[PDB]
């Protein structure tokens, strides 16, 4: 039984506090991965135990400053658990909306101002997501559902790529098997091909999400309508909050031919530079 050693955690050391969302994520304390400690815990046939073990091995290998930190599993008894660091500001899409000009409530937090994010800040969020993507492309890992709903925000506005998904985001998938069509490129919709270049397209849509403070791409349109748009070559419009240099980077992610799309490495480098010195 060769493979990656996955860290195991005794059940007695996991104390579940409350559900945060629905796989079915709870907030918990864990002693002692250090003192005692807050963590996020995902709860779940032998075929499932197979995917569990498999995904666990994979999660163990993919470790990077912008990938949500994975601590191990608990498999003594049922249900099976995956243990992750806790990202106190939840998912990026919800975070964005709560700092949008549209938000109905004020979003306290000692570590960020309520109200619209600074441009410097939006840029930092995008840079961080890209860095996550650079790492994954490096490993030839293809993420088939890149979107702010699958990113996590932690203390100090650290952003990491996570996982799905929350039932509140069902509207973001189209039932064919559920596809995130609004984030998919023509070659995915047309030919069912998914590549690192497909992820670069998705990331472009993530950029649009960030600079609209979390709006659904093509929110005015039905699923088939959005598919017509994507395949017929229509592009999402520049967000009001989005500077030309960034819209340019977006457009580059959206080349109809995958090979003309800029590399994720390139994309990240530009965003990081914009970020270190935000244009007016
Ligand atoms: N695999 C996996 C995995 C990894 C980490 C986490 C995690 C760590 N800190 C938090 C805080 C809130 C939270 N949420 C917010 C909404 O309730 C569901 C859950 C979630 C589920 C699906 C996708 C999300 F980006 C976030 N998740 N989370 C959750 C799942």
């Amino acid at each position: 039984g060769s493979g990656i050693r996955v860290h195991h955690i005794k059940r007695r050391d996991i104390v579940l506090k409350w559900e945060l969302g629905e796989g079915k994520v709870f907030l918990a304390e864990c002693h002692n991965l250090l003192d005692k400690m807050l963590v996020a815990v995902k709860a779940l046939s032998e075929s499932a135990r197979q995917d569990f073990q498999r995904e666990a091995e994979l999660l163990t290998m993919l470790q990077h400053q912008h990938i949500v930190r994975f601590f191990g599993v608990c498999t003594e008894g049922r249900p099976l658990l995956m243990v992750f660091e806790y990202m106190r500001h939840g998912d990026l899409n919800r975070f964005l909306r709560s700092h949008g000009p549209d938000a109905k409530l004020l979003a306290g937090g000692e570590d960020v101002a309520p109200g619209p994010l600074g441009l410097g800040q939006l840029l930092a969020v995008a840079s961080q997501v890209a860095a996550g993507m650079v790492y994954l492309a490096g490993l030839h890992f293809v993420h088939r559902d890149l979107a702010t709903r699958n990113c996590l925000v932690g203390q100090g506005l650290v952003v990491k790529i996570g996982d799905m998904s929350r039932d509140i985001y069902s509207t973001d998938y189209y039932r064919v098997t559920m596809l995130p069509i609004r984030w998919m490129p023509p070659e995915s919709i047309l030919y069912r091909k998914f590549t690192t270049e497909s992820d670069v397209w998705s990331f472009g849509v993530v950029l649009w999400e960030i600079f609209t403070y979390g709006k659904q791409p093509w929110y005015q349109l039905s699923n088939t309508e959005a598919i017509d748009c994507i395949t017929q070559g229509r592009e999402l419009e520049r967000p009001r909050a989005c500077p030309p240099e960034v819209y340019a980077i977006m457009r580059g992610c959206w080349q109809r031919e995958p090979q003309q799309r800029h590399s994720i490495k390139d994309v990240h480098a530009r965003l990081q530079a914009l970020a270190q010195a935000p244009p007016v």
